[PDB]
């Protein structure tokens, strides 16, 4: 693999958006992935509508502002047959009765892959496939507040995720610590956030903060 990617570089990724105060990360998880893949496909970038996923993705386990599931998403997309851009059902933040439409659906998938529980596994699938869902253990002030280098948390579990990102990339840089690797992740708290809306992941440091526990992505 390479020893640095960016699928940012190749256009694979829409800007950081910002689901709100509503618990849609898994939502935003979802689209980030689906709208690489269908960039990879098609060669053409559209953003994709988050709302049509809480409204509408209830019947394959999600549960709106309440929490859900990235593999639920992509279970939907395919038992939908499609998922209308962003422009077209735009964000609200708030729970509402499904208005998706066909005549708007931009993308399409026929499935989705589950990563083995391996940083080894989701580097490989970082590096050939594009942008990866998944879940990480985000309830620490220190993630709040994260600003720039690489995150790190000691009280960080490998288990208990509760939160839905992007992998979009990984990289290295000098660090005091010599701990230099990371997972490049897009969050979707707005680009106030963190780096420009980003947080540099420790990669390789015992599957902190369960980055590689819940990875996946969609089939398209
Ligand atoms: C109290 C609470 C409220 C909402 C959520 S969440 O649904 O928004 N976050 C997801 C993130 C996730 C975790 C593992 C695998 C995929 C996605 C969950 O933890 C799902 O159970 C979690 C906790
Ligand atoms: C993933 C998501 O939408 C969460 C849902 C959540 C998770 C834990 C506690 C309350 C709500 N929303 S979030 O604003 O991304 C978030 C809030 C709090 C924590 C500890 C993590 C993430």
């Amino acid at each position: 693999a390479p020893r640095s990617v960016d699928w940012r570089e190749k256009g694979y990724v829409t800007p950081v958006k910002n689901q709100g105060q509503c618990g849609s990360c898994w939502a935003f998880s979802a689209t980030g992935a689906l709208e690489g893949q269908m960039f990879r496909k098609t060669g053409r970038l559209i953003s994709l509508s988050e709302q049509n996923l809480v409204d509408c993705s209830g019947p394959q386990g999600n549960e709106g502002c309440n929490g859900g599931l990235m593999d639920y998403a992509f279970q939907y997309v395919q038992d939908n047959g499609g998922l209308d851009s962003e422009e077209s059902y735009p964000y609200e933040a708030t729970e509402e009765s499904c208005k998706y439409n066909p005549k708007y659906s931009v993308a399409n998938d026929a499935g989705f892959v589950d990563i083995p529980k391996q940083e080894k596994a989701l580097m490989k699938a970082v590096a050939t496939v594009g942008p990866i869902s998944v879940a990480i253990d985000a309830g620490h002030e220190s993630f709040l507040f994260y600003k720039e280098g690489i995150y790190f948390e000691p009280d960080c579990s490998s288990e208990d995720m509760d939160h839905g990102v992007l992998v979009v990339g990984y990289g290295f840089e000098s660090t005091e610590s010599d701990n230099n690797k990371y997972w490049l992740v897009k969050n979707s708290w707005g680009e106030e956030w963190g780096m420009g809306g980003y947080v540099k992941m420790a990669k390789d440091r015992r599957n902190h903060c369960g980055i590689a526990s819940a990875a996946s992505y969609p089939t398209v």
